[PDB]
Order: C-alpha cells, then sequence, then structure tokens
C-alpha cells in the first residue's frame, strides 16, 4: 500500500508538466504544499507562466475552485472576500480550495490585516460568526521584494516554500515551448488520477505520524548553527522550522517511504532565504551538509586522515631496517660529484622518511618530500636546496649534507644530526582499519540509490551527490595501493 | 491547590463576549473573571473594546 503510493504521486506530476517546460520545479512543489496545508511563494519577472500553476493545481482535486486576483493598491476587502449587504462571498476566497493573488506586496492595510488569520486558522470573518475556509493550497506572486522594516514582512515570514522562477535558458525547451499547441485552460489530468476529498483528509493525519529517526535529525541540529553564527546569515525563527518539519514528512510519505529521509533536506533551499543577498548563502550552505555530514561524505574524509597518519607513524618507526646508500660515479670533475639509485627509485615528488624527528621552523615533522629534479642538481655541482616539510607549505632551505657512510643528514638550530631513509615496499593494522571505512562507503552510498527516486528533488541535484560521493571512494583505494 | 488556566488566543476578529464570557446575567463560568492564571497571546492586535 505504501509503495504504490509513489506510483500515483509520480504519475499526476507527469500530467500537469505537458506544456510547461522547465517548470518540473514549480510543479511538483505546489503540489506537496497542495496535500499537506502549506503555501508557496513565486518570485520573478511577470510572463513566466506564474498563473498558469495557480490554475492547474485545482485539476488534482473532483471538487477545488480557484480565483485569481491581483492586489492594488486601491484595492477594497469588499472585492477579494465579498462584499457584504450578511456577506456575498459564493465563489471568492472563504469558499476556495486555490487562490492566486498576484503581487502581494502593495495591497491596502485592511487586506495585508485579514491575510494573516485566513492561514494560522483557516476562518473568515462573516460579520458575526466565523467560519471555517477549506483552502487547500495558498500561491502569491509577485515581481519585487518588501521592505526590511514595513507592515510586508509578516506575511512574508508566514509563506513556507518561497521559490525564485525566472525564463527559459535551454535552445531545444524554447522552440517545443514557442509552438506548443496544448489548450492551457483545458484538462489534461485523467479521472482515474484526480483524488477525492476523503482521501485529502485522511492524508493530513499520517503526515504527522511519520517517525522522525535520530540520525536524520543530525543535520538540522548542526545546519542551525551555522546560519546563527555568521553575520550574512538571514534570520530564521522557531515558526519556519516548526513548519519545515511538516513538509520534510510529506515528501517521503509520496515517495514511499514511512520515515525521514536525509534526501529531503534539498527542499529547505528554497524556505530560508528572503531575498538576494541569502539567495547565494542559504544554497551555499545546505550543499556542503548534503555533501558533508548527510550520507557521511566529510565525516570519512577526517576519519581517513587518521588511517595515513598512522600509516606513516609505523613506516618511521620501522626505519631502521632499510637505510638510504648513495652510490658514487668517476668521472674528471673538481667536485665530489653523486648519483642516486637508478631503477629502485624514480618518482619525481618521492617522499624520505627520517629516524630521530627534529625541530624545524619551530615546527615538527615525520616526511620530507625532496623533488627529482632539483636532487640531482645539488649532488653533482652542489650549494643550496629546499623542500617542503610535511609534505605541505612552501619549499624550505634545509640543512642537507653528505655523510662519510654514504647517508644524508639534516641539521636543525642545534646541529642535530639525523639519517633520512625512503620508505620501503601493508601492515595488519592499516589494512584493518582500511577495510571497516570500505564498508561504511559501501552501506551510505546504498542509501543514496534507495531513495534518489523521489519526486520532490530536482535533477541537476543529483550531479553533485554522486560526484561528492566518488570522490571519497576514490580517496580511500589510493592508500591502499 | 486551586488554580484555573484560561488558554485563549487574542484575535483581531475577538469580541468581548467571547474573551470574559457571553450575556444572557453574563455566563463567564470558566473565563477571565474567575481564572487563577491567564494567556493572551498577541496582545498588539486586539479591538478597542476589550483592551479598554
Ligand atoms: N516558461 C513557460 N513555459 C511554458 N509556457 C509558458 C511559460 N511562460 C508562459 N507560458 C505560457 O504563457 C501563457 C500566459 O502566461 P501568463 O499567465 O501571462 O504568465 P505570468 O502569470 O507569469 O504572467 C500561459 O498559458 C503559459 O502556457
Amino acid at each position: 500500500h505504501p509503495h504504490l503510493l509513489a506510483e500515483r504521486i509520480s504519475r499526476l506530476s507527469s500530467s500537469l508538466e505537458k506544456g510547461l517546460y522547465e517548470r518540473s520545479h514549480a510543479i511538483r512543489l505546489c503540489l506537496l504544499a497542495a496535500l499537506s496545508g502549506e503555501s508557496v511563494f513565486l518570485l520573478g519577472p511577470p510572463g513566466i507562466a506564474k498563473s498558469l500553476i495557480a490554475r492547474r493545481l485545482k485539476f488534482a482535486f473532483q471538487n477545488a475552485r480557484a480565483f485569481e486576483y491581483l492586489m492594488t493598491r486601491f484595492s477594497t476587502p469588499e472585492e477579494v472576500f465579498g462584499p457584504l449587504s450578511e456577506r456575498l462571498t459564493s465563489g471568492y476566497l472563504p469558499e476556495a480550495e486555490i487562490v492566486f493573488l498576484d503581487e502581494i506586496w502593495k495591497a491596502g492595510p485592511a487586506i495585508l490585516n485579514t491575510l494573516l488569520t485566513a492561514i494560522n486558522e483557516r476562518q473568515f470573518r462573516n460579520g458575526a460568526h466565523v467560519e471555517k475556509i477549506p483552502m487547500r493550497l495558498l500561491v502569491a506572486a509577485s515581481n519585487e521584494l518588501p521592505e526590511a522594516d514595513s507592515s510586508l514582512e509578516a506575511l512574508y515570514d508566514r509563506m513556507l516554500i518561497r521559490l525564485w522562477l525566472d525564463k527559459v535558458q535551454d535552445k531545444a525547451n524554447f522552440r517545443s515551448m514557442l509552438t506548443s499547441q496544448q489548450d492551457e485552460n483545458d484538462n489534461p489530468v485523467p479521472d482515474a488520477l484526480q483524488v477525492t476529498d476523503e482521501e485529502y483528509e485522511r492524508w493530513q493525519k499520517e503526515i504527522g505520524e511519520i517517525t522522525l529517526p535520530d540520525h536524520v535529525f543530525e543535520l538540522i541540529f548542526m545546519l542551525r548553527q551555522q546560519l546563527d553564527k555568521l553575520p550574512d546569515a538571514p534570520y530564521v525563527s522557531d515558526r519556519r522550522w516548526k513548519k519545515a518539519i511538516r513538509l520534510l514528512q510529506a515528501s517521503a510519505f509520496f515517495s514511499g517511504r514511512s520515515a525521514v529521509a536525509p534526501v529531503d533536506l534539498i527542499l529547505l533551499k528554497d524556505c530560508l532565504w528572503y531575498d538576494a543577498q541569502s539567495l547565494n548563502l542559504i544554497q551555499q550552505q545546505i550543499d556542503v551538509l548534503m555533501t558533508g555530514h548527510a550520507w557521511q561524505q566529510q565525516g570519512m574524509l577526517t576519519r581517513l586522515g587518521a588511517i595515513v597518519q598512522r600509516h606513516l607513524q609505523l613506516q618511521q618507526q620501522q626505519s631502521d631496517k632499510t637505510a638510504l646508500t648513495v652510490i658514487r660515479l668517476g668521472g674528471i670533475f673538481s667536485r665530489r660529484q653523486q648519483y642516486q639509485l637508478p631503477v629502485n627509485v624514480t618518482a619525481s615528488t618521492l617522499t624520505l622518511l627520517l629516524q630521530k624527528p627534529l625541530k624545524l621552523h619551530d615546527m615538527e615533522v615525520v616526511h620530507i618530500s625532496f623533488e627529482r629534479s632539483a636532487l640531482e642538481q645539488w649532488l653533482s655541482k652542489g650549494g643550496e636546496i629546499r623542500g617542503k616539510l610535511n609534505g605541505i607549505g612552501f619549499a624550505q632551505k634545509l640543512n642537507l649534507e653528505v655523510d662519510s657512510a654514504q647517508h644524508l643528514v639534516v641539521r636543525d638550530v642545534s646541529l642535530q644530526g639525523s639519517t633520512l631513509a625512503l620508505p620501503g615496499s601493508l601492515p595488519g593494522e592499516i589494512k584493518q582499519q582500511l577495510e571497516e571505512l570500505e564498508s561504511d562507503w559501501r552501506k551510505q552510498h546504498a542509501l543514496f540509490s534507495e531513495q534518489q527516486k523521489c519526486l520532490f528533488i530536482p535533477g541537476d541535484w543529483l550531479g553533485r551527490i554522486e560526484a561528492s560521493l566518488q570522490d571519497v571512494g576514490a580517496q580511500i583505494r589510493q592508500a591502499q595501493q
């Protein structure tokens, strides 16, 4: 039964996208809010099918009445909700399933004060007594943004979904859209896919009963603190976080799942932002968490570094078995020219370990990576040589010299000798920790391949999650070589 | 030991006949005149009759 619900939801939105190109993220987002009792905000230039989406969602229900209205600076509440005689509200707002209000950032004060009570309570003041409003979806579109200190900020804080629609950009999708014969005022949804009034009231009870896992809630446990330490981060109150749980629980209910999935957190990119400055910060902070702390991407990166550090520690401890012999050469030269090993070493940026560690540049080091292009000139011509510490930083100058037993001695500030050595040709402890970390990467990748088929997930976001998981698996495979 | 609560959201459509109780002389059983702890959320939006 729960698995068959994802087929009907995926088939319902397929018929609604007939005639609307590059609008898949706008139709699937309005469908989730219509079946859960939420709202959706649209922002963009006038002329991007912002009014057709308000008239297409009414076809999914058996008994749904649409309402299109443009809020003006001189508009009166008697034209939106209905004029009084006791109020003739036949076919307006109190008895409408889907209402559309274009340009909400310019209405009168009498309309804005009454619009805040029709969302939190879904009631209307019909003169004396009050009556419920069966509003299933509230969509509002405009073009500009409200002021930072005005009376229009109360309605913006209550709107959960805030989408930023724009014009088309693909050339192939523009030719089919420019020449479309599909009627926008017809009914392209079959009767078998239309939901009834009994199914809408039953789904509202099963949404709040969705189990909340502890591992999925760990993402919001850390992402909430990231939006508070940065001054450029938008202010997200507790009312916005409480309404985001209803949208996240309903996203997995219509996808054939019983619990909240970590992949449903991508919908927060259109709910926390509020202007053009917060758009580049919300989409960047979520992308880091979705490619870091989501599928244990960043959790395995910091754990892999401990295995590499442990492997280098065991290599420098057993360096007394393999030394470093430097062969000599004949010829006629004024200086004692030395030659390196032939086929024994062929890498350019090879690493050389050491026995007793020293303090170079007021810091410790365990391995010094030299360059094959500069080692041949120092062993023959002479002079000074450079080299970075711990394989990082700039190539600093060291006190390298030759020894009596054909070895390399590195001195510091206290004239301390240290014979260098090269790493030999995997210990049992390193292979044990590497096998356990590789098993966690395969288990985490299996969870992403079982929940990515959700309908409320954009298509361009799948290319970044797959590329991030492949980067972690490619770094662990290089250490076991 | 004997404390009666009263949780009512103060809305702009609220009337004095609902917060304190409707009249018949006023049915104020379990409202505001006979309550130990009263809670009124959002008080900056009530009417002039309730504020007075
Ligand atoms: N991006 C788009 N893709 C497909 N059709 C579109 C698009 N933008 C507009 N249209 C078509 O243009 C018609 C009129 O749209 P309109 O209601 O003026 O948009 P808006 O409400 O944004 O001004 C609609 O019937 C719709 O089919």
